């Protein structure tokens, strides 16, 4: 290990939450579900940050509740039971609970118990908008008149932002939250640790991972070797209490410049061709590409994590679409463009490139001994930003999915061919 | 957790012992394999209580030593090797042992090294009778003298019961110890710790999970939404020194009352139709349904722990058959009505609320936590009496399968399709 | 565990250091691929003592490093990507290495960052011979100048050795480091420790393991039930610095005789035939057969760890062959004769037996328990002189693949149905 790398001691040590926080940062807004996921009366399981959570939509509005009953631990989700609009019970013994407040309002099979009314399961906030589902995934403990607006754990808007972060060289990009926004999109379920999903996200240079993408040589682009900062602030850091926690990087301006060769290696690029887009990342780990793959169409990802080593990565194109025709235009265009080679075309090489990773990190051994440089200046910004700005750092999972990795269940679905997933398999 | 739960601090204290208990009870007696597992000459291996057995037949008697070569422990079930009607040798170098004694004999390939007559192998008592053969599964030093006799560890008998359990709506069910008394049903490996899974056995509130049964449709019955207790000797509770040691739920008394409505939920039942049954539960954790599913027929269940995590669950449905009129009346019903409709249409949705509930119990998390109600009297009776009578608590495995749960070849074995089972492949 | 096995405590102190060694011993020369494995230009990953490793062969040199790069950790041999004669880049971030030195030369992506220069992965000294890629698989910090010569890692060469190992009874058997020595074989990776594998290798009493193999019965053999050693001396133990350390048998002497009876079975054998061979083992595990299968062929076996449950188990047959005739012969009677009926007819037996003894060992508890004989001086001794000889006992893995046992890629993997293994998957 040299002392010329970036990360010295000093460094590691201004992001040690960000270390211990593999399990996720916990009491934020994640993505649950497309709203096409979840229909009415439709019920559905899933786990962010360790916390089983099981969504029903009744009468057009989703409610969220810890999927795990409290007399003997069953996940509610795994058979959907409800008898009536306001309630979910559990399909073992009847334990039932208030969709709204999550109280046990009452138990199917001894509706005179004294447990009934003195507890319940805890409730999750929701935030449906423009096909999204958002869940506030927190601590049983949290309290609800704490629950932050969703807005401030979606990144920057504009033209909200367009003084404070000036975009000369392309429109305004749009949020999930504007009015008539449209969003088309997927979420995949990653296998390894969330944080070296999300820094590869925002990285600004490896070119060699996506070199050979198909879009790549049907655009004619000419990719430059990597992108160097110039100075010291060529990231921007936004901590204020109104507003999303993040960092704007000061892409295709003076503070970024292009790496055109390499003598040592007899390289050189001449003829750059490419997009002009721009990247930022706020908490929990929202990555916004504007002006991506095309004018007025942004980027959104997310890697939610699921247990300590698998997570959910979400890959979302937005662009608002006033009318009727401007919506089944960016329908078509998505579904055989924006896909087939960005989506998947593009964002595929960074599976394996994410994958490659994992194992240098999950004992810990790299947290310590990756040795950083020039370039990494921006992952190193954000791990001091996240440390300082979470809302909590999840526990691992306790009698739960995922407390235990080696259960005779998980070899069971391992041998009949079933991978680590996402969404609970219903009876 | 609320403080009106019925598992109470000092409730959970009674039962200490049921929790160590994750590899089972020790020094009990279990069904091993039916007759026609094991024909004359056969050899097979199978583990209990993460102890390895294997069996061999001669001249019509059942053998049981450890499937564990002292030498360097292969299994001697793998490759079964026999050279004369009263040993079993290990297929790599020749380790020889008595099947009566265990001893050492001789080693094939080395007859005398001073090793020889020195040691030799654990050997289990086994007691084989009307098709099922039972083993005494024991730690090594438990002394031959002590083995109690297999009526110890097996349901209480009827009529010789009869006055103390009183059953006038149904006949005397038969043991599979009476002259006559046939057997047919099956064993099926579970995924997830023994317990779990036996207390489901003997549950007497979960219409939900029944309720869509096959069965239930065809006979036109009308389930009460749950059985509540209405006095504190509804269970009672068998301690005597000469017979089993267990509990028999009075059930179709005035000690338990179904339950008709839910006034919250908006649900009630009218028109109660159903069939008379009692359910008993004895240690090791053997279960007894008599009047299942018709008069003269009774339903047996075991839990046979294999590991900490898996367990061979045993369903045997027995009648007696004086002629062999009977014997083929019975084989017929059970082979188009009892094995496709009950075996298999009403007890298969009980393996899924048993594999529900192991991720909330595996790591501890549930044995604490749990919040129990009135209705849970039964499994907490049941706790009980087995914390205070059982004849040992059975040690983790070690340097036998199952011990670690991780190796290389566990994942090969996965990796090919193969789920945790039971039976040890061949070869 | 009796007092009159051979293994007493005194004698398990003499090989504590073998018992430690469960991730094998490092700074030794092990066989990596077969020259075919590795074209020029071609990239190849792989695995020993826990080390990853990526070799390369350019302008006929084959060069080795470390498959780990020191920016994030990445496998370099996951997807092959240089850019000169002389480096090897990762495919992430363009971190580049000499093969030679394995200096950090640039960074495609950040040619001025101060990293540069002041480090750099480790190197591992590659020997080419007769189709074999041998590599020395050192720790991080063994000297250059300490790196020892190929063969002090090989087997005992003949005639140079024939006076100090007189064989009458056969022709001198070739070295992989002869002069027109051909080499014809495999390598599959197996499942279980090293050292279980290693063994077997060498064992000379399991005929029961071969006694129905094919060859056998062709060739109208009679095995003996067994060999014994007759006095102290039956094995010659060599330790001097120019040379191999190991162990050579006295196979076909009056040290050994075999055994042709067992009174108690009632076993016995008459007009034995078989053919004359010779076993010897040397550090790092090294088996040679001489006079196998036929007279002027020898067999070669390697037990090389990759982590310490997975080995990969190198099977060659060798033949000097002066002419393209004999070339052709020795070509045509291994794909026809020796590999199926030899190779895989008579070593796949061995297969099944060490991985039928894994379990015991695992998790520590075969290397005490385990109850070994008067034939067993053969394994104690090479215990023994491994634990003094060895240069060195791997660490266990960290960061790297293997070093957490049940990652959520490799429950991927195994899901997908892919075994534990070897090479590294590309791309
Ligand atoms: S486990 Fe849910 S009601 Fe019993
Ligand atoms: S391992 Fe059984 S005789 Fe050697
Ligand atoms: S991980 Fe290899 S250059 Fe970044
Ligand atoms: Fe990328
Ligand atoms: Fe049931
Ligand atoms: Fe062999």
């Amino acid at each position: 290990i040299s002392d010329a790398r970036a990360n010295n001691a000093k460094t590691q040590s201004q992001y040690q939450p960000y270390k211990d926080a593999a399990w996720g940062f916990i009491n934020h807004w994640y993505p649950a579900l497309f709203t096409h996921e979840l229909e009415e009366d439709q019920v559905q399981g899933i786990q962010i940050c360790g916390v089983p959570i099981v969504l029903r939509r009744v009468n057009g509005k989703v409610f969220a509740l810890k999927d795990q009953c409290l007399h003997r631990g069953v996940r509610l989700s795994e058979k959907p039971t409800c008898f009536t609009k306001s309630t979910i019970s559990c399909w073992y013994h009847g334990f039932t609970f208030d969709l709204e407040t999550g109280k046990l309002v009452t138990i199917v099979a001894n509706p005179e118990d004294k447990l009934i009314g003195t507890t319940g399961v805890t409730t999750y906030p929701v935030h449906e908008v423009n096909g999204m589902i958002f869940v506030f995934v927190r601590e049983d403990d949290f309290p609800d008149e704490d629950v932050p607006p969703l807005a401030h754990d979606l990144p920057f808007r504009f033209p909200e932002r367009s003084e404070q972060f000036p975009h000369p060289l392309w429109p305004s990009s749009p949020s999930v939250l504007d009015d008539n926004a449209v969003v088309h999109g997927m979420h995949r379920t990653g296998f390894g640790n969330w944080r070296i999903a999300c820094e590869n996200g925002f990285d600004n240079a490896h070119i060699l991972v996506h070199k050979d993408n198909t879009i790549v040589h049907a655009m004619d682009w000419v990719l430059p070797l990597g992108l160097l900062p110039t100075s010291d602030d060529c990231i921007a850091v936004v901590e204020d209490d109104d507003g999303p926690k993040g960092m704007m990087q000061w892409l295709f301006t003076d503070k970024w410049a292009p790496v055109l060769e390499n003598q040592e290696l007899g390289l050189k690029v001449e003829g750059l061709k490419g997009r002009h887009y721009r990247t930022s990342v706020v908490l929990p780990g929202v990555l916004m590409v504007e002006n991506w793959p095309e004018e007025h169409v942004v980027q959104y990802e997310w890697y939610v994590p699921i247990t300590d080593d698998t997570h959910e990565y979400w890959e979302i194109l937005v662009r608002v679409c006033p009318t009727d025709e401007d919506r089944k235009k960016f329908q078509y265009r998505y579904d055989h463009m924006y896909k087939p080679l960005c989506l998947h075309g593009f964002n595929d090489s960074d599976l394996y490139a994410r994958e490659a990773m994992q194992n240098f990190y999950y004992d810990g051994t790299g947290w310590d001994d990756e040795q950083l440089v020039a370039t990494d200046i921006s992952p190193i910004t954000w791990r001091k930003l996240a440390s300082r700005w979470n809302r909590g750092i999840a526990k691992p999972g306790r009698g739960v999915a995922g407390a235990v990795k080696d259960t005779s269940l998980i070899f069971k679905q391992t041998a009949d061919g079933k991978r680590p997933g996402y969404k609970v398999e219903q009876i």
